[PDB]
């Protein structure tokens, strides 16, 4: 963390959550990244090609150089089907793939051939447009939740990929013409964060010379990277350490930093930690009131309202089940915060009712309890209100959205005063906490505030911020 | 019509509708449609400048020259102080820069200094980003609602703008290096509409050459454009009609076609048309319902349900008030819709309901009113039903809404067979109709559907389509 | 005005890119159409009728041929340049006079064939380019290029005239042209004839040169335009739209120089020629007998002094005649072995064979050649002229008359004898001009026997006819 | 294998280039390492051990020196290649024999001026291009350019070394190399020597030549490279990698020729030197009696031989000798004038003055330029002879045995007598090749007082000699 270039994972994380927090992060994605999910490494892929013409796979130092010898010997198309078959494999994205769609990256950039990237994303609620030709980059388009570019081309067009050494030399003049620009525009604008590539990749230096535009003193953009530490395992230990510090101090010279992991599971807990602690931006609400406890009937209607307009004031997203006397009024105080800033509520607020009467006249309650997942596994904070109606002393429907909740990992907030199954909740799980943030954001939101809603309200506000620090 | 590049006024709707239908549809606009604002002519804007040197504005055929000329006499200072005053006047925008505004057009290129365009679309909902170097152009961005090119620069930073003839010159070489490309492939993308501009321009030489990527045959794409039609007031009015016969023909080279008005009022009117035509796609649903008369309470819940999800599945926009009775099942049906085919809710619902404990503390009865009618003058249909509470016979919102639907000149569909304030609304309005469109679609949907809804959603969904042709 | 210069100052910045072959030649309109070629007004209005348009009511005549290109298929256009512009019309005194100045480095937007082929009337080896595929790579064998910017009327359906033919120059054709020009633009100095700010491609001509704009340019280039005339309507007011036109221009580097007549064009060139011509000079004579000197001293008389002419840079054009012409070769060829130079940079050879190659008569020719080569020689000095029995050697003497043709400033020397002095009798007194005869008092001055002083006397002429 | 061709095919096609003047030099290290200089494993072994790396482990030499110069700043490289490639080391025969070839195009890789030397060290005036600045526009006068393309020794800052250096190559710097090269590329033919598919920077320098692949490419070049050899491990697959990679550079238009010593480089050179050099002869003689002919049949017999030489597109070379130079030229000149030609087009002549210039003496200088002159040459003709007294004149003995010397082939004339005769009678019992002998026995047939007859025996001797 003293070389050049390196930094610390909690460097890191500051930087990108910077990056995030200005809506200026992109993800740049390579090979390293879709192996762990079953696909085949280069060298292997050759391995039988490059017998295949009489060389042998373990004495060639530049893949590129081999893949052009065999397109020459054996026609382009064997290349082709090369990549037709083993990338078109059918293989689930990996969890670091699914992290990755979790996060807010709208700009995605890749080498590798598969398809996993998009797969993650339209498993997601994200429904990305893959770029592969400059014909898809002319003009503008401001429609899609995110874009995904192949740089180096896709499976589907394999005679077009970018594999052998003159079809990196034939970049941008018969092909990809406008990639050039694009990629140098999302480099010197966007925060990128470069995965699945190590400094041993076979087409490494091709794809580090399209930064040189970051080379320019006047660039000031600083990007981010992972990679793995030399191991003991790894023979000539000391030299190839040797070798990886001098190759990451002339990363540097592009304006990218380091962070070095020892194993790749290592990257997930990195990702992991992202999504948790963006998903904490999400609240998610759950109740039901035929009667609101010691609050009259207006006074706790108002208290509602006032409760998602404070969240709403201080920047955070809402996700609620639009229960009986709670979402007409947490919609009602994020409509008021919309109207007095003249904002739009479907930047505050994300609702899943659950509706009577299909009109398809079919049931629906699986694609229901598989949206409402979908919704909370996007929370990051759970709050609980009153549940309670006039033949439910402790409402189904709250208990089961905390057993929901507990299940994706969301910090509980049930708010005791309320009573009901909100209270059952802070009864039972009070006894099975352990962390201190969590533990002080409970406390903070269950005070006894007078019976007084501003209090009240922000108790449960501060509660909310504590986590998020 | 018959003259090559001509087109009537229908042709003309029927293409910009195609390019609506499919979110293609760009705007292209110049300085004629800034001048009926307020702005000077470069004429006379360049008449005492003519003056301050020792030449006549009367004699000299290029003005681009002229501007040239004088800022080497006098230094170019002094024509960044002709347009920093002359262009930064406190002017309002046009109707036809609010028609524009509320078009869903994401897309804008202008020549002209003037701000009006940003602002039209600033009144409006849409918060543009504006484009001027670039720096702006650089990478990619999804976020904003519309993107306002400054193609000839802008008042706010007159010494880079484009006036003289060497600031054509210099165009993407010293300034302005992006913007060639993204202009070429917005115009090889999108479908423009042209519209402040004539042959007649000092500049439009220079402005027509950027165009010569529609010259390859390859192009297939149209775009279309209004002007003038000679005048017998203009003088030599047979020779300039025949030059600007000439003039047209040669501007169809490039896929532009053309429509000729007599006066540029008959512009707006066009305009106008296709805000109305476009505003039908979106449908304003009005009532409250304590009681839902003739049909059973769940029975009158779930025929709402179908009500909105019938209109979401034949792909309208719905704007509700969140009224008593009404709204939580309007949100209901798209909910079930949304839920059914995995899509997105916010897409199809915008909802404006009325708080009860404004959390400030203060009044927002006004900033309601005002949201309400802005977004009622986005709507093109009303729809009204029930009305009814305990105490109100003739619910006052629901007439409130019709006066205020009345005066934005919205369709007005009313329905009979459910009573209060709507069946009162049918009973007068029902006497103030005119227009075949309109009474087909009244009668299509009041129907006695025997009570049984599945008829009965389907007769207003009938009455809404006939309206949309 | 700025950008205004003198004819004198003109002639001397000029002459300086000329003294480091930095001098090229960009020309236009103006040249060709006091040949014989139409003004476009002209061309245009037949056409301009034929689509219901006026050629007296449109100014803008490029847009006018898009107009009429547009209802009449671009072959029309291509028949029509193919016409009014096929003339066969012979070069000006201009362009034979741009063929004897250095001029390496052509560059035109006219569409005929006159200055190519007025450098083909020369021994000049003319290289037209016209498509990319010659500006490709690199050649150094020919004797000059003519660039075409606006193309050829041997390929009328390549030639740069509507406005889409602008708008599409350098993307579908014409690719290399851009940066070729820049370039010569930016390391050449560059002389404009041809063109005025009232030419109707101007505005489309002159963004051409937006690299000058560059604050990073040092380069002057030279234009000469018409000056304006009282009875030009709205006189004042014209002459102060192009005074400003003038301080325009000058944004890019170029200055300009104002005539009254178009004549003034050929006399700026034809001076430009002259002075030229002084630093080649043609020498005469022939010695069967040695006047005034022994054998000896005559032989190394000449080859001291074709050295010494050599030394001072001055190119030597002799008939190798016998006797004088002889040793003029193992001078300067002592020279050049001297100073590691090449012998035909330094001297150009005219011989006189006793025999026909193989049965032909060359006497028509070998005097043609003769009379061109004078042309390009601003200085002729005689020497000796004497036979087996001739006092007066007989082509000496027309040879004086030659060169009083064409122009020469003659330079006799007496002390030699023969038909050289003769000549020297009678030029002596033929002449008025102050600086010819200050140098040849300064070439017939003498001490005799020492041939250093000769040698002297003469190259010092020399020089003063330079200055 | 796609893409070898035999050694006779290639000089075939080289010399096709050659007679449309449309031939090039592409030079790498493999001529620049056997004069002198460090292979570039052992000029970063030291650096390498500066930063903790092994040369013997490092395959990529180019993002080595990229980590070397991270580390140790730039200043460091420009003092490296400023020490080991700033050798002043002589040129090799290679580059003597390129100088020799009408090679006008250079284009190198290598930061060393052997190459730009060697032509210097010649008649030659290399023009080194290495900036931008310089290619701007256009030049013809230089008799050759040398393009550096990765920079020069005497600016090693801008030299182009390391990784960056290549991918900032055309952006920063050497914005212009890239098109004039592939312009270059597209209209000669190039002849590609010092490289091997197991340089360093061998991805990086093919990349340029990706133009090469457009399939409206006609263009052919030709390289020279090492074969594999026994010795060598893996020897069956390196010749399988080379056989690859031999077939993988055709794509770009390259034909490839296989030494197994670097001493067959020379042979192929050497022998297209030759081949050129009987393109252009030297003639030697002087004739104070015009033996077996009268005075002016002599005279004529000269005249209208160098006459024929020139129209069968043959130079020549001449001592301008009294009687039997002397009329070379004025037949020579009557061919030029004849065709419209320049006479130094067809003619170079190597005088003796009488008198030096200004009193140095010459005979050591004009030695070398002569000895230089027949370096030039492939042919030699002698003639007459003879002096006022001397059967049997000094200098054109001394010319046969200098002719001899240089390896010309030696052609004199029998009928001629004098010295000339006396070589032919030892030439004759000298010689041992069939062609030679064959243009020998057709020179010095004869029907007598028929010149014409003498006239063809000799130039088709000359053809004889070119086949």
């Amino acid at each position: 963390f003293i070389i050049k270039g390196e930094v610390s994972r909690k460097d890191l994380i500051r930087e990108i959550e910077k990056a995030i927090k200005s809506d200026e992060l992109g993800a740049f994605i390579g090979a390293g990244l879709s192996i762990p999910a079953g696909f085949c490494s280069w060298k292997e892929l050759l391995r039988e090609p490059a017998e295949e013409i009489g060389l042998d796979v373990e004495k060639e130092s530049d893949l590129v150089n081999l893949a052009q010898y065999y397109s020459n010997s054996k026609k382009r198309t064997s290349i082709d089907d090369l990549i037709k078959g083993q990338f078109s494999q059918l293989v689930k994205p990996t969890e670091n793939h699914k992290l990755l769609s979790q996060l807010p990256i709208s700009t995605f950039w890749t080498t590798n051939y598969d398809k996993l990237i998009e797969k993650a994303l339209e498993n997601n609620m994200k429904k990305p447009y893959v770029k592969t030709k400059d014909e898809q980059l002319r003009g503008t388009n401001h429609n899609f939740d995110a874009i995904v570019y192949k740089l180096h081309g896709d499976v589907e067009t394999p005679e077009d990929a970018v594999i052998t050494r003159s079809d990196y030399e034939e970049f941008g003049y018969n092909k990809r013409k406008l990639f050039r620009e694009v990629l140098e525009g999302d480099l010197l604008t966007k925060t990128f964060l470069f995965l699945g590539f190590s400094f041993e990749d076979p087409n490494f230096n091709y794809v580090i010379g399209r930064l040189r535009v970051l080379l320019d003193e006047k660039n000031t953009r600083k990007h981010y990277c992972i990679m793995k530490r030399v191991q003991d395992a790894d023979e000539d230990y000391e030299y190839k350490k040797a070798r990886q510090e001098l190759q990451i101090e002339d990363l540097n010279r592009y304006g990218i930093f380091t962070y070095l992991v020892n194993k790749y599971d290592e990257i997930t807990e990195i990702l992991s930690t992202l999504v948790d602690r963006f998903r904490r931006k999400t609240i998610f609400i759950s109740g039901s009131a035929y009667s609101y406890s010691a609050y009259s009937q207006k006074t706790g209607e108002n208290f509602i309202h006032k409760l998602s307009f404070e969240l709403s004031k201080n920047g955070y997203h809402i996700v609620n089940g639009y229960g009986k006397g709670v979402g007409e009024f947490v919609l009602n105080g994020v409509a008021d915060y919309c109207l007095t800033h003249k904002s739009k509520i479907n930047d505050f607020l994300t609702l899943m009712p659950f509706p009577q009467n299909s009109s398809l006249g079919i049931d629906l309650d699986k694609l229901y309890k598989e949206n409402r997942e979908q919704m909370i596994e996007s929370c990051g904070i759970a709050i609980f209100l009153f549940g309670n109606k006039e033949a439910e002393d402790i409402a189904s429907g709250v208990m089961d959205e905390y057993e929901l909740s507990k299940k994706h990992g969301l910090v509980c907030l049930p708010i005791e005063y309320t009573g009901g199954a909100s209270k059952e909740i802070y009864d039972q799980t009070t006894q099975e906490i352990s962390d201190k943030n969590t533990i002080s954001a409970i406390e903070q939101a269950n005070k006894q505030c007078d019976g007084d809603i501003d209090m009240s309200v922000k108790n449960i506000v501060q509660a909310v911020k504590i986590l998020n620090k």
